C-alpha cells in the first residue's frame, strides 16, 4: 500500500507565490521554504508535477504593459515561467532532489520538450516535472495548462494554491462572515457564479473530472496533510 | 552629415539601462527613447544589430542567488535577454521600425535561430536585427555574444553602451582628477589594468580587427554623431 | 467593397466527405476551393481550418476503448491530409497556398509563426491551418478561434449543417426561427450551443466576431463578405 | 529455440480494413495485436511497418491527376495513424512499444535512430516504424527494407494476400505451386514479382533474408520463429 | 535556344580533387564554378549534387569493413563540406546560391524543401544539395535522381570518367562503341551499368531523362543546354 | 583495470588535434594511430575514469581547397565542426569494436548522426560508464577546438582536462632551440600569464582560468601514460591554482 490518500498530484502556484514580501523576483526563504514542502511530499511516495506561473517577472509597467501586443505579452509570460521553474529545479537538487523541467515550447539545452509518455516515466521514476510555458500556446492561463497537464499525466489531484484558502460563500478579504465550502460540484460552481479559474480552464478539468483541490499553502506541513486525506481548503469534484 | 563614418554597427547595451529609475524590468518610457535613437541612427542609412544584457530582470537575491548552479544562472540570463528583445522589437516596431529577432536559442515563434546569411540579409533590407541569448553557452557573457555577433555579421564598429561616458583611469563618480581617454590600443587597455570587458570578449574582438567605442548614451542624437564620426567616449582599436 | 478584410472559415472535415462515407469526394472540394478562391479575388485574406471528421473514422480509428490523447493525435495527423488535399485543390487553379501547422512536419507543412501567417496573408496566399491547437483535449474550434485571434481576424467562420444558431430544434420541430445576431452574453443564458465551452470564452475574451452559418449554394461566403445576413452573427458584451 | 532472434514484419494497409472499404476492423487489429504480442513473448524481438493503403484511399485521397509527393505525404501520414492505433491495441494488452517514424512529429512519436531502436528492441519493446524512407518516391518495402537492414533482423516478413510465391495465379489457376525456396537471383530470372525493383535491390545488396507469407490462420508466427517451411524462403546469391 | 531549362548536375567528389590524393584542388574547383555560373547565365535553373569520395577515403576514414550506418553518414557529412566550398566558390565568381541537406544542419544548410528549392530555382539561384537520401545503404546517384525528380528537373547529368555510355571499357579499346542514345529498357538488357539497380529504378519510373557524359573541355555543358548529343542520352521505353 | 582506490582524478576530458589522427598520411585517419587511441581511452575506463573526449579536425579540413588562405572564416570553421564529427563517428566505431559503450555528442545538431548535446545527459552518460565524445567545439565560429575543450570540461564537471601536444608538458624557453630549457612539473594560472607561457589561446586559458579548471598538457609519447596520470604521475605540466 502507500500512506497516501493521493499518490499522483500537480501542484499549481502563482509566481507571487515565489515573491514572499519583495515587489519582485524570488525570496530565497520562500523557495527554500517550498521546495522543503515539495521534497518531504515525495519522500512520502507522492508523485508531484509542479506548476509555477511568472507574474513575479513578467510585471510592472514595461513588463507587462497594457499597451503590449497580447501574443508577445504571452511570449514574455511563458519565458518567465522557464524562468521560475529554473530557480525551483536548483532549490529542489541542492536538497537532494531528482528533478526534471519540461517547457510546452522547445529550447535547447535549458529544459526538455513536454512528451506525455516521458513525464509519466519521469514521474513513476520518482522524479519531481516541473511543467513551464503553460499550454505552449497565448490567450492562455497558467490554469488551462496546470488542467492540461494534469489530465495528460493521469493525476489524480490538482492542487491550486491561493490566497485564499478554499472557495468561500463571498471573498473573506471583504467579508467577515464568509463560509467556505468543504467540497462542490463542477456545476455548483458554474450555478452560483464562484470564480475558480477562467471558464476556459475551468471547462478543460471539468471535461475530465479533475479533483481540485482549491487551498492556502500558508503552513509548513499542510502538503502532506491534504496527502494523507485532509479536508484542508474545497474539494472541487464531480456533477450535479 | 550625410555620410556615414560606419556602416554596419553593432550596439550592446545592458540589461539595466532599460530599467531605468526602477529596481527591475522595463521603463516603458526608457524604452521609448531608445528605439528613437536606433531608429534615427536607422533612418541616417546605419545598418543597426542590437544586443541587450539581462542584469534588469535576472537580478535580486532569489534570482541572481550569489551561490546557485552558474548554467542555471547563465540560462536564465538568456531567458531575460530574449524577454527584452520581444519588448525592444514592440517599441520600434510602434514607430514604425521593421525588426527582426535572432536567438542562439531557437524559440518557436517568439525568435528565429541566428543564421548568418539571413542576418545579413535582413540588414541590407534596412531591419533591425536584435540579437538574444549571447553565444548559447554559459560561463560566456553578453559582451562575448556581442563581439561574436559583430565578426559574424562584419560589423564596421561595435559600440559598448555604459552608465560612464568613456574609459577613465580612475573613476569619474568617486573621484575628482578623473581623466578619460580618447583611444586606447587593445594593449594599452591591458597594459594599464584597465577594465573595458572580459578576458575572452575582449580577445575576441581585438583578433577580429574590431573596432570599440565604449560611451555613455547621455543625450539624444549621440548615437547619430558617432555614426558621423564623432570622438564621444572612448575608441579601443588597434594593438601595442 | 468589402464588410470583412480578413477571415478565417473554419469546416467540420465531414464537409469534405460528401455523399461518400470516407474520406473525401474531388467534386464537393473543387466546389469548396472554387469558393475560397472567389472571396480571395474578391480581394479577401483567407485562412481555413478544416477538421479530421472524414479520416479519423469508423470503430477501429475512433473507437472509446482508446487513449484519448492518441485519438486526439490520430485527429491532428488527419488534419493535415485534409490541409495537404485543400491545398492541391486550390494550387490546381493557379490559387497560391500555405499551410502552416501546430505540430511542424518536413517539407510537408510549415510550423505556425504569427508574424509570417500574416505576411502570407497580406501577400495573397491562402492560408490552412493543420492540427489545431497541438494540444490534446481541446477541439478543432479551440484551434479556430486561437488561429484568428492570432492573425487580427476580423471575422470567423463556422460553416455548420444548420444554418445559424437554433431557436428550437432545426430537425423535428417544423416552426423554428434563427436569430439574426446574439451577444455573447445572451448565447450564454439561453445555453444555446454556439461552440464548445473553452473555445467559446477564448472567442469571447477577444470580442472575435463570430458568424455560424451553412455554405449551400455557390456564392454564399462571397455575399456575406460584401456584408449580408446569412446564418447567426455573434458578438458584442 | 527460435529460429530467428530479431524480425520485422511487414503488413499492408488494407490489412486492416478487413471486411471493410477504409480504416481499421477492430477485430482485425486485435487478431494481429494477439500473434505481434505472442512472437515477441516467445523472445522474439519484434519489430512491424504497416502501410497506409487502407486510408489514404478514394478518388479524394488517393487520386490520380495528384502531385505525386503530396499523396506520398499523404500516404506517410497514414502510416503513423495506423501505427498509434497499433500501438494502443499493443499497449492494452501489457506489451511495451515504442513509435518511431522517419518524419519528426514531436508529441506523437519518437524520431527514427538506429542506435535507440536496437536498445528498444533488447529491452522486449515492440517497435513500429512509420513513414517509411521519409522520401516521396519509395515504397512501404523499401522502408522496411531499410529499417530491417538498419536493426540488422534476421528476417523481413512480408504478409501478402497470397500466402507465398508462386509459379502461376493460384486464385485463377489451380494446379499452380509455391515455391519453397528461390534466390535473390533466381526472383530475377523468373520475372517473380516480389517486391518493387528498388527495395528488392536493397534487400538483396544485404543478403535479407525475406520470408513471404499470408497471415490468414493463427499461430502462423510463431510456428515460422521455430523453423516451419511456411510461404516462401527468398535469400542467397544464385 | 535552350533545350533544357532545369538541370541537375551530379559529379563524384573526386571530381573536385584534380590530381591530388584527397580534398579540393582550388584551380579545379574553380573552372567547375565558372562552367556552372556559364549555364545559368544562359538562362538554365542548375542544381548540383556532389559526393563524398574525394573526403570520405582512406583506410581510416572509408574503412572496407567498418558500420556501414556510420561510413554513409561520414560520407553524408563529406557531401556537405564540399557543398559549402563549391558555394564559397561560386559566391565568389558574384552567383546566388542555397546549400540544401537531406539532413539540416544550422545556419551550415538549410532542409530540403521541395517548394522552397524550386522557388530558389526560379530567382536564379544555383541550388547545391547535399547529403543524398539521408538515407544510409543509398547512393549519391539516388539521391541526385530523387533530387532532379522532386525539382521538376527536365534533365539529369551524371559527370563521368568516360563520355557516355560503351559497349566496352574505351580506355583499353580503341575499338569500344558508344551509344549516343539508349531506352531505360535496352540499358537493363544490354546488361550496361549506368546507375545502381536502386537508383536507375527510380530515374526509369519517372522517366527521368539522363545525359552521361565527360566535362573533359570546357564549355561542354553549354553545349549540351543548346541540344549537342554529346555522351549519352538514357531516356524511354522498349 | 585497477581498484578504484588508485584514482587521482575520476572524471576527465582529454583533448586531441585531429592531426594525431593522421599518424605519417598528410589525410585523414591512421587505422594504427586510432585503434592504438581507442586502447589507452579503454584502458582509462577500465580503471574506473569516467572519459570524455574531443578531438580537433585538422586532419580532414585541409590542404589549399579545404583550408584556403584566403577563404570566408566563418565557412572554414563550420568545414571544421563538420571534421571533428567525422573523427568523433570513426572514434566510436573503433571503440565500440572493442566493446565500449560510446556517446556522441554535437554542439550543432544532426539528426541520426549523433545526440546533440545536453549537459545533463552527457553527466548521466559518463555516469553510466560510458565514453563521451563531444564534436564541433562551441557550436560556434570564431572558437578554438581547445575552447570548446574546456567549456565540455566544465560543463561536465571534469576533474582534469588534459591536453595531448608534441611537446610534453610547458617549457621555461624553447626545448629545441634551448638545450637547457627546463619542464615545468606544476604552474598556476598566474604564473603562466606572467611568463608568457603559450598554453591556450586567449580566450579558451580565460574560460578554464575562471572556473579554476586543472589542466594538464602532456605528450602521448608511449601507451601507458593516460593510465598512469589517472594514477597520479607526474607527467607533463599541471596547470592549476592562483596567484
Amino acid at each position: 500500500m502507500s500512506e497516501l490518500s493521493y499518490r499522483r498530484i500537480l501542484l499549481k502556484l502563482s509566481g507571487e507565490a515565489l515573491m514572499g514580501d519583495g515587489d519582485y523576483g524570488i525570496d530565497p526563504k520562500v523557495i527554500n521554504r517550498l521546495a522543503h514542502e515539495v521534497i518531504e511530499a515525495q519522500q512520502a511516495g507522492a508523485q508531484v508535477a509542479l506548476v509555477i506561473g511568472g507574474g513575479n517577472i513578467f510585471r510592472g509597467a514595461g513588463l507587462a504593459a497594457s499597451g503590449m501586443d497580447r501574443v508577445t505579452g504571452d511570449h514574455m509570460g511563458m519565458l518567465a515561467t522557464v524562468i521560475n521553474a529554473l530557480a525551483m529545479q536548483d532549490a529542489l537538487e541542492k536538497l537532494g532532489a531528482k528533478v526534471r523541467v519540461m517547457s510546452a515550447i522547445k529550447i535547447n539545452d535549458v529544459c526538455e520538450d513536454f512528451i506525455r509518455r516521458r513525464a509519466i516515466r519521469h514521474l513513476e521514476k520518482g522524479r519531481i516535472a516541473i511543467f513551464a510555458a503553460g499550454t505552449g500556446n497565448p490567450f492562455f492561463t497558467t490554469d488551462s495548462g496546470a488542467a492540461l497537464r494534469a489530465i495528460e499525466i493521469g493525476a489524480d489531484l490538482l492542487l491550486k494554491a491561493t490566497k485564499v484558502d478554499g472557495v468561500y460563500d463571498k471573498d473573506p478579504k471583504k467579508h467577515s462572515d464568509a463560509v467556505r465550502y468543504d467540497s462542490l460540484t463542477y456545476d455548483e460552481v458554474i450555478m452560483q457564479g464562484l470564480e475558480v479559474m477562467d471558464t476556459a480552464a475551468f471547462a478543460l478539468a471539468r471535461d475530465s473530472d479533475l479533483p481540485l483541490r482549491i487551498f492556502g499553502m500558508s503552513e509548513p506541513g499542510v502538503l502532506l496533510r491534504i496527502l494523507h486525506g485532509a479536508q484542508i481548503g474545497t474539494l472541487v469534484q464531480g456533477r450535479s
